[PDB]
């Protein structure tokens, strides 16, 4: 299997890449710095994750050893909620480039389809504790992304988080000028997506699959919720194939033309979580994985449900 898929901008994007959301500031240049030394050549970020800098160091230092060139690399961020009018979004993306310590992004994502009122803090709320909504609108939002393209701070732009409805819209956007190259969308076995998948790379959309190991760190977990590296019908493939349940979890989305971004910032798992180009899931053990969904959303923000943007009260 090819590591790297085409995109409709021409570019070839890494199918696995490292996630950096919840990496602490102090453990992820070390993170990132193994990554790449271990072959990862795609680095998730987002200036909401507070820790561009400390990924940017590590970039950095390994582009300096000459570890790696950047054409190599890929690097993706996203422009975060509060930054959805079009006079910000500039700026924003001029500041996770500071930040990465990088002159072009390989990837610029509308990081989710809510705007917020603009200011310091990245959730505003009201004293009821409602988001406080943008009157941004996701078109005039992608006329801005468009023209990052076209002052040369991002080779690729694209969304993440939007319903079939959402990604309709900009593709049926009057005088669209570059279509979405990706939607990053929640994406593992307890949330298989088959709808908004099909739907996207019928379109030439390259779907991103994030949390592909249920995000077992992520702050809101509850002791009796899902787990997917614990469920043994997942272990039980895994140990068939001679291989650990998250490596079952990552080659899953690669079998569906997705890319996948697991997150770790253990050295051990870093390297393990790569080691997956070595093996094949069957047909079968594809279908049986497809079975376990229970459409089970751990990605999704309750100050957000009256957002005229929500994305998810659309079945998909
Ligand atoms: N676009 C969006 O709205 C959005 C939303 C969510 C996520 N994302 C992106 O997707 C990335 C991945 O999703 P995620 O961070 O939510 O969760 P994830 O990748 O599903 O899971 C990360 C968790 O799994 C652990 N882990 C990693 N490899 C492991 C292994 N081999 N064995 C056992 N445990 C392992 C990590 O622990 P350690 O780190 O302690 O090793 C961490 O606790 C994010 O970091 C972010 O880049 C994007
Ligand atoms: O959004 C992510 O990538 C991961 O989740 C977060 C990461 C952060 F650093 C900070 C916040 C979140 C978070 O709450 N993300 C969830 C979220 C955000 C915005 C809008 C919605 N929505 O449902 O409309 C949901």
């Amino acid at each position: 299997m090819a590591s790297r898929i085409l995109l409709n901008n021409g570019a070839k994007m890494p199918i696995l890449g490292l996630g950096t959301w919840k990496s602490p500031p102090g453990q992820v240049t070390e993170a990132v710095k193994v990554a790449i030394d271990v072959g990862y050549r795609h680095i998730d970020c987002a200036h909401v994750y507070q820790n561009e800098n400390e990924v940017g160091v590590a970039i950095q230092e390994k582009l300096r050893e000459q570890v790696v060139k950047r054409e190599e690399l890929f690097i993706v961020s996203k422009l975060w909620c509060t930054y959805h009018e079009k006079g910000l979004v500039k700026g924003a993306c001029q500041k996770t480039l500071s930040d990465l310590k990088l002159d072009y992004l390989d990837l610029y994502l509308i990081h989710w389809p809510t705007g917020f009122k603009p200011g310091k803090e990245f959730f505003p709320l009201d004293e009821s504790g409602n988001v406080v909504p943008s009157d941004t609108n996701i078109l005039d939002t992608w006329a801005a992304m468009e023209e990052l393209v076209d002052e040369g701070l991002v080779k690729a732009i694209g969304i993440s988080n939007f319903n079939h409805l959402q990604v309709e819209m900009i593709l049926n956007k009057p005088g669209l000028k570059y279509k979405p190259a990706v939607n990053q969308i929640e994406c593992h076995p307890y949330l298989t997506q088959e709808k908004l998948i099909q739907y996207c790379q019928s379109k030439g959309i390259v779907v991103t699959a994030y949390s592909p190991l249920g995000s077992p760190d992520r702050p809101w977990a509850k002791p009796e919720d899902p787990s997917l590296l614990e469920d043994p019908r997942i272990k039980a493939i895994a140990a068939k194939h001679n291989k650990t349940t998250a490596q079952v979890l990552i080659r899953f989305p690669m079998q569906r033309n997705l890319v996948v971004i697991p997150k770790s910032v253990t050295p051990e798992r870093i390297a393990e979580n790569f080691k997956v180009f070595d093996f094949e899931l069957s047909s079968q053990d594809m279908t049986t994985l497809l079975s376990y969904n229970r459409n089970w959303r751990v990605c999704a923000a309750a100050s957000c449900t009256s957002h005229k943007d929500y994305p998810f009260h659309e079945e998909f």
